[PDB]
């Protein structure tokens, strides 16, 4: 694997440490991205918890978790290459702000979509990623990715408007993700969280009571119903991931397709 074996074609997206960049594979013309971390300053301990990672990255294969393609160090300007898949659509939280900001609602079609695609991807993880719309992808043909959030932080001040009722109170449980895709898809629906305030402790007053704006009328009462019991201030109230392809709005066209 060498860089060479690449072209740049355009930077997508710069943080800190690093950049996201879309690129062509010169073998066969294959359009994907890779992340560059300049991993220079980093002490052997970092290094080696960096190699563990992107270890893990190579484990999951699976038509809605964003593929790892390969790896590339280029020792001379110490500088780490992750290649992955290329999702033309972009992300989640991007076209939340553009329903937001141009005020128009997303169709109940793409939320069964994403609700049906992200479960799946859920649980992959769960055999063996954080829910939130920054994390989720969407290719060129109406599939549904999640990605690796590790990646974004290594290219506190945030609201954690996610965060399940028993997580702040302690997690380390599936059902706690099923109150994040609650919140993800709820969100997606209303262009907005569930629960909004201006500061944790304002947020997890509201949190503990569990009430929230039924999500817009012209979103099907089936569709508010399951969305409303991923978010069941009881874990145990929640529906398994089992639960939630068995509604009746999940459909095969809902699923990934090649
Ligand atoms: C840090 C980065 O993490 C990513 C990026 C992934 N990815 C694969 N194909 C993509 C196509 C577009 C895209 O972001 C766009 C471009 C600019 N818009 C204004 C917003 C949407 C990202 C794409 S996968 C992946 C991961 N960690 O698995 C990332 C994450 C979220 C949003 C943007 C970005 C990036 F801009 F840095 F790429
Ligand atoms: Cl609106
Ligand atoms: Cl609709
Ligand atoms: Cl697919």
């Amino acid at each position: 694997s060498r860089a060479e074996d690449y072209e740049v074609l355009y930077t997508i997206g710069t943080g800190s440490y690093g950049r996201c960049q879309k690129i062509r594979r010169k073998s066969d013309g294959k359009i994907l991205v890779w992340k560059e971390l300049d991993y220079g300053s980093m002490t052997e301990a970092e290094k080696q918890m960096l190699v563990s990672e992107v270890n893990l990255l190579r484990e999951l294969k699976h038509p809605n978790i964003v593929r790892y393609y390969d790896r590339i160090i280029d020792r001379t300007n110490t500088t780490l290459y992750i290649v992955m898949e290329y999702c033309e659509g972009g992300d989640l939280a991007s076209v939340i702000t553009k329903g937001t900001k141009e005020r128009q609602y997303l169709d109940e079609e793409f939320v069964l979509r994403v609700m049906t695609q992200l479960t799946l991807a859920l649980k992959e993880c769960h055999r063996r990623r954080d829910l939130k719309p920054a994390n989720v992808f969407l290719d060129g043909k109406q599939n549904v990715k999640l990605g690796d959030f590790g990646l974004a932080r290594i290219l506190f001040v945030g609201t954690p408007y996610y965060m399940s009722p028993e997580q702040m109170n302690r997690s380390y449980n599936e059902k706690s993700d099923i109150w994040s895709l609650g919140c993800l898809l709820y969100e997606l629906c209303a262009l907005m969280p569930p629960f909004t305030a201006f500061s944790q402790k304002e947020l997890a007053g509201k949190i503990r009571e569990g009430k929230f704006r039924r999500i817009p009328y012209r979103y099907s009462d089936e569709l508010n119903e399951i969305i409303t019991r991923m978010l069941n201030l009881k874990d145990y109230h929640r529906p398994s991931v089992e639960e939630i392809l068995e509604n009746p709005l999940i459909l095969e066209h809902h699923h990934h397709h090649h």
